[PDB]
Order: C-alpha cells, then structure tokens, then sequence
C-alpha cells in the first residue's frame, strides 16, 4: 500500500547497484593488473571498491524507506568494524603476502627456516605459503608469522660452514690431532681452501678435549662434506692411536 | 494518556520491523546460498542485514517517543561496540572458517598436525574443526588457532621419509655396518629405490657411533616400513657380531 | 528557586524512565525466552535494552537542566566506553558461554580436557563452567579460556586406544616376545578384535628394546584393560624367562 | 575588566556544580545500596554519575568564557580516554570483583588454588582478594587474574582422593603386595568404603614396580589418611619381606 | 601586513592563556591537596586542567588566523591520541600508584615478594616503588607490574611456618626418628606450642625416607628457628645412630 | 586554465605555511628549552606544533581546490592514525626516556641489571640507553623495555652481601667448621663487623653439608672479598682436616 | 540516459585526479629527498600525499553520482581503517627502519646480536635488515623486532674480555696454578697489560676447583687469544703435574 511503492524503487536501485558494482569492480580489475602494480593488490582494491560502492548504493537505497543518512552510516560503521575486526588476522596475512613477493626474502624452491620449521618453499599463496620439509611433510605457514619473525634463508649464499666437534682423550698428543685433522681437510676436494680452515682446541670438557674443525664448502655439497670428513676422522683416528673417550669417571673406593 | 498513544505506534512500527527483518533476511539467505558464494558467508550476511534493519527500525521507532537520532545512534553505537567486542574471538573463528574451506589446507579425512595436536580431520564446522587423534580422542580446535599457526599436513604428499638412528659400538667395522644396512634397505620392497637412500655416519656420540638411515616410502606404509626395517636391523646385527652398546663408562679406580 | 522547578520535572521523567525500563525489560524477557532463542542471550538483550532506555531517559532528562544533547552523549559515550572496557573479559565469557551450549563440544557429565586440566563437566554456567576432576577437586574454568583452546573430549567416541611400551633386554628372542604379547591380547576379552592390534618393535633404546602394544577397547573399560594387560605381562614374562632390564652400564676398568 | 566578569559566574556555576555533584552522588549512593543491587556496583555508579555531572557543569561553565561546545567535548573526550586508558586494568579488577561475589567460585575461608598459588581465602576486597597460604604468607591476588584463570576450589566438595604410588622390587609377589595394600586400606577407618578403592599395578618402571593405591576420604582428614596409610605401608612392608628398591643398576665389567 | 595584525592578538591571547593556565593549575593544586583527596591524584588533575585550558586557549587562538574549530579540534584530537598513546604505560603506573597507597598491600619497610623479586619496600614513588633486597641490591619495580601480579607480603602476619624435610635411611626405626624430632621441637623455645606441630612420614623417596617437620614460629625469628633446629637435628641424629643416607645404588655385577 | 589559478594560490599558502611552521617551531624550541622543562620534551612539542600547523595550513589550502573541510579532516585523521600507529613503539620509548631522566632509577656510570642484561650505563639517549657490559660488549636497550621491567641498580647502595655456600663432608665436626669460618671472617678487614655476619648450617644436602656464610662489605670491593675469603677457605680447610666431598655414592654389590 | 552523463564527468575528474596524483607525488618526492630529510621517509610522505589526494578526488567524484560527503567519508574511513589495520605491522617496520638509520645502533658490516641471532649486518633495507651469520646463513630480521629488543653490538668497542674457567683437582697447589696461569698471560703478547688481568679462585665445584682467568684483548683477535691461551694452558699443565680432573665419585661399598 503506502510502504511497498518505495520498496520496489529501493530494490531497483539496489539491483542496479549490484550491476554497477560488478561493472566497476571488473573494470578496475582489468585496468590495474595490466597497468602498474600486481595481481594480488589489485584484487584487494577490486574487492574494496566493490564493497565500497555496494555500501554507497545501500546508503542511497535506505533513504527511500525514510531512514536518514546519519543513522545508516552509524549502522554501517558498526557493521564495518564488525567485519573489519573479523578480518584483522585475515588481512594481515594478505598485507604480508604482498611484501613477501615484492621484496622476496625467499623465492620458490629455496630451503628456508621460517622460525623453527625448515623446508623448501613450494609457493607463496595469497594468505599462506606452503613449504615441503626435508621429510616430505607439507607445512602451511600463514604470512603473518613469516614476516613477524626471522627468515633464515639457508640457500641464498653459495658457501656455508660446517662445524665438527671432535672429542678426544686427555692423554692424546695435541700436535698429532692437529696434524691429522689438518691432513684430512687439506686433501678433501670440496672444502674451500681460500677461506678460513680452523683446527684449534675449542674446550677442555669434563672427560674429553673438544677440538673444533670448521671448514667452508659450497651449499649444495655441505652435508656430503660433513658425512665424508666425519667418516674419515673415524677411520684415521683408529689407525693412529687416538682414542675417542667414553664418559670417564674417577671412582674412589671406601670399602666400609 | 499523552504518552502511550505514540508507544502503540512504536510497537506497530517495531513489529512490522521484525516482520520485514525476517522477510529480507530469508530473502537474501535464499538468494545468496544459490547464486554465488557459500552456505556460511551468506548466513553471516543474513545475520548482518537482519540485525542491521532491526537497528534501522529501532532508530525509526525511538523518534516517536521524542528521543532524537543523534542520541539513539550514540546509545546504539555504544551497544554495538559492546556486542562487537563480545564477538571478537567469536567472529575471528568464523572468518577463519571461511578461509579453511575456501583455500583448504586440509580436507576432511586427512592426517594433520594443527600446532602440537595431530589427528585425522573429521569436519570443519562454522567455528571449530573436530579432529580425531590416533588414540580415539576427539579434539575440537577453534579456527582462530588453526589459521594463526602452522598446518603440518602429513597426508597431502604421497612419499615421506623415515629416519632410523642406529647406535653401534666404537670398535665395529664401519664398512660392515654400511654394507649390512644397505643390504637391508636394498631388499625391502616398499622402500622407493628411485629416491635418496642414505646410510652414512651421522655422528660420533658419547658411547656409540650413530649411523643415520633415511629412506623414502609411500605415506600409507611409512610406519610398517619403520617397524619392518628396525626389526630386521635387530635381527641382522646379532647375526653379524655388531653390538648395540650400553651406556659405556670408563671408571678409573683410586682405592684410597 | 529558578533552578529546582526543572529538577523536579527531571526527577519525574527519570522515575517514569525507571518504570518503563522495568516494564520493557521484563516484557522482552517474557517474550524472547519463550519464542525463539535462549534463556541466556535473551537476558543479555534484556539488560541491553534496559540500560539502553535508561540512557534514553537520561538524555531526555538532562536537557531539562540546560545541558545540550551533544555534550550529554559525549559524557555518556565516555562512561559507556568506561563500562564497556570494564566488561571486555566479563562479556567475552558470556559470548563464549552462548557457543558452548549452542554448539556443545561437551555436554554435562562428560570427561574432557580443557587445556591441561581434565575432568568431568558438571555444568556450564553463564560465565564459567565447573568441572570435577578425577581426584574430587572442583575447577571453575572461565568460558573465554575454553573456546580459545583445544577441547579434548575424552568421552564422545566409544572406542579408545591403549599404548603399552614394554622394555625387554637385548638378548631376548623377538619372536618369543611377539608371541607372548600376542597370546595375551588374543585372549583378553574386552580388547576389540576387529580393530588394529599391533605388537611390533618400536625402538632400540639405550639399555632395552621397547616393544609397543596398542590395542583398542571401549572407553568405559580402557583403564581396566590397561591394568589387566600390564599385570598379565608382568606375570607371563617372569614365567617365560624374559627379563625386564635394569638401567644397564658397561663399565671399563682402569685400575691406575 | 572585560574578562573576569564572566570568570566569576563560571566559578559560581562550578561551585554549585560541585554542590549538586555531592548531592546527587550521595543520593544515588543512599538509594541504590538499599534498594536493589550491591554495595560495590552502586559506589561505581555513584562515582560515574559524580564525575559525569562534574563534566556536565564543566561543559556548561566553559561556554561562559567563549569556548564552544564542540571543542570542550573534544578536549574532554581526549582527557576522558586518557583517564579511561589509565583505568583499564584498574577497572577490570572491579568488574571481576563484582563477579567473584555475585557468582562466588569461592567464599571466605575456603582453600583454593588461584592459578599456582594455593591458600585459604580471607576476604574479597574491591580490587584484590587476600589469601593466606599454608605457611602463613599473605598473597594479594588482583581480581583480573582470578577470573581469567582456573579456580581450583579444594574445599567445596566433601570427598577427595589420595594417590599413593608404592615402588616395590621386581622379584616381589604381586599377589602378596595386592593383599597387604588391601588389608591396610580395608582396616583404615576414615577411608570411604562405598567408593572406588583401587590397588592395581600402575606401571613397570626402570628399577621398581609402581603400584597405585587411590582411596577416597573426607576433605578434612585427607592429609591424615595419607600420613597414616603411608606410615603403615612402611611398617607392614618391612614385616613381610617386601623390599622398597634402591635405584638399581646392571653393571657389566670389562677389566681391560 | 594583512596577516600579522591578527598574529599579535593570537600571541596576546596565548600568553594570557599561559598566565591563566598557571593560575588555575596552582589554584586547584592549592585547593585539592588540602581539602579531600591526595597529594598525587590532585597533581594529576592539576596537569589535566592545565593542559586542558592550554588546549582551550589554543582553540580560541587558532580561530584568529582563519582556521575553523572543526579542524583545530581534529588536529588537536590527533595530537591528543598521539600524546595519550605515548603515555599509556606511563599513566597506568600512576593509576596503580594511587591504588598502592589507597589500599596498601604493603607499607614502607615490609618484606614483600612482588612477583619473583623479594625485598624490603623502601618507598612507593609516583611511578615506581623501590625495594631493597636481602643482599643490598636496589630493585625499582614499576607500579604496573605490582598491581598486575601477586603481592606476597611476607611480613603482615606475625606467625609463619617452617618446613624441614629430613631424609633418613630405609633401615632406621620410624618410632625413634619420630621421637627424636619430637623431643627437639618440644624443647625449642621459640616454636609455638599452641599451633600445629607435625612430625609425620612425608614420603618414601628413591634412597631415603623423607620425614616432614613443620613448626610455627614468629615471623621475626623464623630463620633462626630453622638454623637452630636443623643444626640440632644434625647433632642429635649422629648421637643416636640414625644415618643420613648418600644417593644409594644397587649395582648388579655381570663380569663378562 | 580554470583550475590552476587556485593551485598557484594553494602553493603560495602552503609555502608561507612552511615558513611559519619553521618560525613557530624554532620559536617554541628557543623558548621552552630555556624557560621550564627539558631539552627532550620541548623538541617533542616543537615537532608536535610543527606538524600541527603544517596540518592547519593543509586544511586551509585544500579548501581552495573545492575540497571541503569535513573531508580533508577525514583523510587527515586517517593519515594521522596511520602515522600514529606507525609511531606507537617509536614514541613509547620517548615517553619512557623522559621518565628515565626525570626520576633517574640509574645515572650514567652505574652498574645496573635491566632485566637479564647487566652492565654500566653509558648514556640515556632519546629512544634507547646504551650500556657497556662487564665483558666490553655494547648493549642498546630501548626505553620501553627498561621502564616496563625491573631495574636492579647494583651500585646505588654502598654495602652489599656475599653468600658463600661451603659443602663439607658429613663426618666433619660442625663446631670446628663454624669456628674456622668464623676465624676467617673475623680477621678479614673489608668485611663489615657492625652488620650481620652469619656462619650457620644451611642445609643437609645429598652428599655434603652446606654451610652458608653471608657477610656484608662495601660495593666496590665485594668481588675481592669473595675471591679472598674463598681462597682462604680452601687454604684453611686443607690445613685442618676438613674435607670437601666428592659426589658420594653408596653402591650395594650383587655379584650375580 | 539520465545516469551516465554524470558518470562520464566522474571518470574525467578521476582521471585528472590520477594525473595530479602522479604530479604532486613526484613533485614532493623530487623536493624532499634533496632538501632536508631522507630517501625513506620522503617516499612514505609521497605515498601518503598520493593516496591522500586520490581520496580527495574520490570524495569530489562521488558527489557527482548523488552520494553525499558524510557517507563517502564514512565508507572511506571504514576502508581506511581496513587498510590501516592491514598495514600495522607492515608500517611499524618502516618506522623502526627510520630509527635504525637515523640513530644507528649498528652500521653495515658490524657483528651484532639482535636478540638471539648473531651475525654481520649486511644492509638495512626499508622493512627488514639482512645479516649474515658466522656460518654463512642469511637471516632477514624485520625492523619491528630489532628496535623492540636488545642490540648487542659486539664490534663497536675495540677491547673485549675473555673468560676461561679452568677446573683443576682438589689436591693441587693453588699457588702453583695461580703462578702458571699468570706466567701464561704475562707472556702472551695480544693480552692488554694495562687492564684488569685476573687469575683468582672462582669456585669450589663438585669435583674440581674452578679458577677464573679473565683477560682483555682487542676485539679483532679475541678468539685467537682464547684458542692460544687455552692450548698453552693444556700444554703447561701437563708439564707441571697439575691434573684436569674427571667427574670424581666417592663410592662406598656394601657387599651384601
């Protein structure tokens, strides 16, 4: 009767608002992904302008039922903070996923350590990056946790350093051990000779002397250099009388 | 007398506001779940438009009792931030449950590890996903904790890697152990031969040499490959003189 | 004199505001708890509409003393954020207690583990659920901590899995132990035979081999199956020569 | 001259504002503590209406010096958020102290454990509850920490459960130990016989079998039942040949 | 020329604003510290009214240069939230220092434990209380950390409880130990005889029986009662054949 | 044409706004650092009034291009909260650095412990204090972490207390040890004799009696008193038959 | 028809708004990076003025379609808080990266320890600094974590202190050890003689006396001084009869 004759006009204005929403959203999506910025930020601005002009046609619509503008924008601001505080941690991930592609602390296919978990990065999606670990698991890390912590890129510099700690007995000859561990890493072929090769006495432990051996090698064959120097240490120390010691004790008897 | 004759009109306007609230809410619920988006986001927008036009008819109603618009929207904004800060963590879960179905880091029936707790995902509800652990417990995790942490999907890639660490004595022959642990995993049928099969000296421990054996196999029979290679290691090491060592000590007597 | 003649009208308007506050609050309380929703949310909306129309009659009252509307709503918005930030954690519990009855991750009388503390849920009150632990203590957990953490419902699925870890000596026969621990759990009557019954070599520990035995049984008699299989393991291993080992050592003498 | 002749009127309006502030504050304090609610919430609303009508007379006063209303409410809103964010954690404690008396998870004189610290509650003040521990210390816990954590009310249910864990040697007779620990707790008079009395094999430890004995008794004499069953266990096990074992070892000699 | 002739009037209005700021600030400081409240809250309200009427004369001043009120209060609200979010943790300490003097969980010169750190309180300043520890260090704790944690007032109740745990050997006579530890604390003069004096078997440890002895004494001479009962325990146990045991072991030889 | 003829006036108004910004900022900087407050707070108010009247001339400028005031202050309030939430933790440090110079819990050149890290304070800058540790490292701590944690000023009181814990054997004479450790600290010259000198039996440990010796000395020579009393303890205990004990054991043989 | 004839004018106004946005943004970028401040803050103000006058031309544009200003600024304020709470942790890093170059707690190429991770700083980018560790890894730390924690600049002061802890046996001569460890560090050439050289008895440990030796040397050759004094300690102690002790025990036999 007296009410519905404006409700039909409100439905017409809201359906042409939906039409112009799809039109302007797809227009700015077609323009921005080709002109300047990105395929990800432009979709965010497309959704922003889409749900912005939806809000504009809602404010224009709800005046036709008598509801004033200062009340419509109050209810829309309440609903806007409702959906905005729903999407706080859902949009911090998007804003971080922009920075992870714009600045690239890691590329796809690069062994990283994103705060405890270490693996090859498969892809950086919109909200969360997928990495595959060393043992075949798939770890999906949200972008708000990557950008708010350290990113230990294991595979961006070509040379990396091993660190063997060889515990020998206290009665061994330090010159003989420092000569044997030198003659191992002087004949190893993948250990870089133009960098810092150290075989020096690291510490005097509880039951063993700890020598430290730190050698540099290319990041592809780091683990093979570790496994081939350690096995050769185990071979050349038994053939030379050096004894890896057990956890020694010094028991004093009191046969009461 | 002078007051109630507008209160009856306010009750009529609020009851037709309830009627039009149910009408528009069920209309957008009928339209949106069929046209574009989702069964979950559309119910959220249904509740939003429902408690939005309830607020609109309240603002239209409370002017009939003399209360102005700028005071009604102030009290309604206070009540709106009250109910909104009541529903902060009650709506972050809904916004995360949208992303867990839209992007799917896990499907139903897939062994995951959602930050410490590991189990098969049964279903993803509106606010909280139910998983069943390995031992029959039912763990209900809210969606705000899933999307704000790692999601270790144990069952999305078909191949996974075991890691045995076999400690042998120091006097054993490293060639014999590296031949026996090779001849075990060369004859095992479910271990993938086209991938990285390593039997190399991992470390020189305190009382034992630790060999590492890392083999790849399909994610269904990973645990059976573990339990059948470990039992065969225990069988083939006793039949070959290799000795798993006890926690050795090196007691020096001082019979005072 | 010139001031109090409006103060009496302000007191009359505020006392009829209290009267209409009780009237409308009890009216919506009488309507909503019977029609649609809940006994808990409807009391919240009753308090909201009560302290909303108290605020409306305060705004209508304080114009009679000359104070304008834009100042009254400013002081009322300050007081509203004061009482609202007083009731942040006092209302997050109410909004979570709505979800704990609407979605029911636990019912009353069901053994749960609400993040570290495990017990039978007695009741879910408005702000905090009471559970009784295994040892008679009464733990009152606020609802903001239940819904923001895992809910390990120990008693919603009927079948659950035990896990015995039996450490035997290294010189024992693995076939004999895998036959004895099979013949125990094949003759136990409450262990479910149509599910996964595993007696396989879990690990080679420091001084003992760890067999794992994982059997499924109904959640009522899980603990009795544990206590009756473990006692029978202790009985059948002494009668068969299998020896549970002490923490072995391998002392090497050096009588200096 | 031209300025001070309004400043005297501003001082008169502010001094009558102080007078009416004391009047209305003491009036609502006299009315509310007797009529409906509480001695604590009514003082909060007294302070709220007091510093509200102080603000109203300030807004009415500062227009007499030419300063407009939209600037006075801006500076007052800035000062209001200043004092409100000063009193965030100073008012969360008051809002929690309302709930600790309205719902009573503990009464005065009741042994509780408010998140790590355990003691008898002396009183619940406005901002912080005082408890006296077992050893005479006085711990003042703020109410924001009580209501945001577990409340383990040790003394609201009358029956509670002890748990002895008795470690015996491996060569002992399990029937003899299960008969002796039954005959102790069958003759103890304060152990409730109509509840669950368990003497069953809990675990096979490293150097000892752990029996668990869990008996129910009244919460007043729980500790005396513990101290009188444990002493009788120590008496009846020496008189029966059962041996509490030392930390056993299994040293294997190698006299090199 | 055309601009500066209003700038001189703006400087005159701002210098008389500074004059009236000092006047009203010192007036309310002179009135409030003598009449009702406090020396600390009144200085806070003095600073608040001072930087409030500075803001009022700034709003009155900047209209003389053409800048409107709705822009001046916008820039002043931005600067106000800037200085307010600068002073969040700088004013929470002041609001807590009001409560630490108004309610007094500790007075000056009283041994407390304000969450980990324990010492004699020297003074409670405006923002941070100074305590002197047992070992002469000076610890300055901010008031936001005191009021948001436990306050273990070691020196507000006069009687406190010691707890000795005496480990004896397993072969000792429990009646003899319970008689000797009774005859020590029956003859000690500062141990309160009208309170709970317990010498009962606390636990059966790994290599020792632990007796617990808990006696009450005045809080001044608690440590001297500890040091004089423990020394007398060490004296009376050697004179009676009771043996404090070393960490016993139960080595089983296997001379392979 | 029709647009740029106001843009030139906008550029003239903004360049005279920059000129008056530098003028008023340097004027208040010249006035405030000499008259009342500080060299640090006055620069903050200089930056505040500078970027405030920059905002005022921007609001006056952007009306010349047709943009209204209520939109300019909306965009400026958005940008203001943007730069303000950029500078939250960048200004909490400034507000804390005001309090660290105004109240001085440490002066420059005073050994402190600002929550885990201990060193001599070099200087208190605007945002972060520099300390030099004992071992020459330079630790830059932001002021938001100093004022929100304990400040253990090691060097504000002149006397401090050592605490030696001397473990002797169980068969030693307690009178002889309490006489020797008294005769050491009675003849030491830097130990303060008018304070509390304690040599009393602290505890009966596992394999040793622990005497506690706590003596007071001036804070300059505390470490030298420690190093000279401990060396004299080691000298006077070997010359008196007291034996520092090794970690005793009580092995019971079972030659099976 | 009736609608699009204003939409073409809106597109013309928005395209000239984009043109003037690029113009004014590049103008202030060209002016500010050369005149006063920085290459980083000026780009931030360029983006701020760019997306500010984009917002101004949007507010001017959307009035041509009938939408009022108070609704356009409401939707733009909602979108502004949306993008601002997206960029909270994305702009705290920029505001911290301003302070890390303005105040410089580290320069490029300087060994630091930014809260757990220690390495040479390569560069300070806009949002995150890259450091290279000792072992060739590349760690990208966001600037919000550097400025909100300690910055242990290992390489800003030239002299640093080693700390050897030498454990010797209990029967050794303290004068001989304090003479040998003095004669080592008196003849070492890189140890600074004008600073504090300490060889004093640090502690009486469980099975060893711990001497502390703390010497100062230049920060370049600190590690070489450590490795050359420790090796000489190991050489000169075997040549002098001092014995580094094993973990001593004091076994008491009870051959039961």
């Amino acid at each position: 009767l007296s009410y519905a004759v404006n409700i039909v006009a409100a439905l017409a204005i809201i359906i042409v608002g939906l039409i112009i929403a799809r039109m302007i959203s797809n227009a700015v999506n077609r323009l921005m992904i080709s002109r300047k910025i990105d395929a990800t930020v432009a979709d965010f601005l497309s959704a922003l302008v889409r749900y912005g002009i939806i809000a504009f046609t809602l404010i224009a619509a709800l005046g036709r039922v008598g509801v004033q503008t200062a009340s419509v924008i109050a209810v829309l601001g309440a609903a806007g903070l409702a959906v905005g505080l729903a999407l706080q941690g859902s949009l911090s991930n998007l804003a971080a996923g922009v920075l992870l592609v714009m600045f690239r602390p890691f590329r796809a296919g690069e062994y990283v350590d994103l705060g405890g978990v270490a693996g090859t990065v498969l892809s950086v999606q919109i909200f969360s990056t997928t990495m595959r670990t060393a043992d075949g698991k798939i770890i999906v890390i949200p972008n708000g946790k990557i950008i708010a912590g350290n990113i230990i890129n294991f595979s961006r510099e070509p040379v990396r350093r091993n660190e063997f700690i060889i515990g020998v007995a206290y009665d061994s000859d330090i010159d003989q051990v420092k000569q044997i561990l030198t003659n191992i890493i002087q004949s190893e072929d993948r250990i870089l000779k133009d960098r810092e090769m150290t075989v020096r006495l690291n510490e005097l432990g509880a039951s063993s002397i700890n020598f430290v051996v730190r050698v540099w090698s290319n990041s592809g064959d780091l683990q093979n250099v570790y496994w081939d120097v350690l096995e050769r240490i185990k071979r050349e120390f038994d053939a030379a009388g050096i004894s890896f010691p057990y956890p020694q004790m010094d028991v004093n008897f009191k046969r009461v």
